[PDB]
């Protein structure tokens, strides 16, 4: 298979986006200050299937997540390049800590967009991207500890019930401060953690606004939401999302979500 | 001549209406709801009294209790919606529920497909793809051709997406009484008609869609105590509930749990 190509965030989001569209995945090195990941990680530790812990409700868990990570400029630049023309505004499907314990088995390689049934009714070679996943290692990702397996350049062929054997796929190997980005059409799966320590990443899933988020955030206190940026509030569902035709979704009282509520931001 | 708008009495059961909807993209269901329930919703709607002389009014959950209880739970409508959405898509919920108050002087819309507003509809074959949306319109007063009754092109729901479908002036109108309903899909060519009368023509239009599509109309602003007087099904209709895809994956979940369980949401 082809290799998982890498780019430094210094090369600019358009360099990352270009590998994303040629390969369906890219590793972006030094995309964010390790101090931020370390702090989120600390917030998380203070707080299961296939020996893998999935933990969400990250908005309530880490101010650093609400402030720095949900606002990371490089990420939104890539997300805009993916979604704006074909789809319009975007927001979060879910933000989840993936804690992959030793003994976790590799996942069957798959396309994330199977979650939304319409992906099976559109030609992957031309359809809009329904999902972007950005995974930040909270510790080192290697092949031997379950680093995400990927099939580069698999994001345009036909939808299938079988794509590859996990054991044939290269692993995303990358450091705190880096991020892996792959699309809903990129064949991938969790790797096997054959090591003696957990492999922990923060996985943000973004998608067009016209797609219902998996993780609802209507439960966050409005006090806490009102310290976040307008962009971050929209990410967690507390804002109106417009389609590429400027059709407004998630409207309240027939007006933009923020105005109906009088929702303050920072 | 274009085909006529077929009708069936709700007493014939939802299979018969669904089968016409499958064949034609639209069906009129006669005596599907008790006219007195519609009258109740009409009193509420009037107690709160614009493009192309047509007034759109939303937020029906707050304005009318009969809407929340009787209309959002109408079993015949859910049977049809289940037959439309369950296998291909899964759970469904409301895009929006709107009063369409068409005032004297409104002009006939350009005939169109409602699913144009969902960008994915332009990437799927209309002949074979799932429906993205079902419109159900209850007349609050008589619909006739002369007062703007909805124009429809029966059997236009499997043709390719196009910039042009028909001239409004050639189209048959949905003519119906209080207690009836018009059901059509997001692929059926249709449009508001011209109200040449001197009285408003008022309908209540529900747009339902798969749960995996974001509703245009959010209801996170309805007081929780109102929502808790509603059935679990009506609560899901207005977005206060987890919706499951045809593969049973859950969306609109909270703390990785069912929306209701996570919240302690009481229901009627
Ligand atoms: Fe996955
Ligand atoms: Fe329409």
């Amino acid at each position: 298979m082809p290799p998982i190509r890498r780019v430094n965030a210094s090369q600019g989001s358009d360099a990352a986006y270009q590998i994303l569209q040629e390969d369906g995945c890219v590793i972006v090195e030094q995309v964010i200050c390790p101090n931020i990941i370390a702090k989120i990680s600390d917030d998380v530790n203070r707080v299961m299937h296939n020996r893998t812990i999935h933990m969400g409700d990250l908005v309530l868990t880490s101010k650093t997540y609400r402030d720095e990570l949900l606002n990371l400029p490089f990420a939104h630049e890539v997300l805009e390049k993916v979604f704006k023309k074909d789809s319009g505004d975007y927001w979060l499907n879910a933000g989840v800590i993936l804690n992959m314990l030793p003994g976790a088995e590799a996942q069957r390689p798959h396309r994330d967009d199977y979650l939304y049934p319409v992906s099976q009714h559109m030609d992957p070679a031309t359809s809009p991207d329904l999902m972007i996943n950005i995974t930040f290692p909270l510790n080192e990702f290697r092949h031997d500890n379950g680093g995400t397996l990927l099939l580069p350049k698999s994001h345009t062929g036909p939808n299938a019930d079988f794509y590859a054997n996990a054991e044939d796929l290269p692993a995303a190997e990358m450091q705190v401060g880096d991020a892996l980005i792959f699309t809903g059409k990129c064949v991938h799966g969790g790797g096997a953690n054959r090591s003696d320590k957990p492999r922990i990443g923060l996985a943000l899933a973004a998608q067009p606004g016209y797609l219902t988020p998996r993780e609802s955030n209507v439960n966050v206190p409005r006090d806490i939401v009102e310290t976040m940026t307008p962009l971050a509030q929209r990410m967690i569902g507390w804002g109106t999302v417009r389609t590429k035709d400027t059709y407004g979704l998630n409207m309240l009282q027939d007006k933009d979500f923020h105005e109906a509520l009088g929702l303050k931001s920072k």
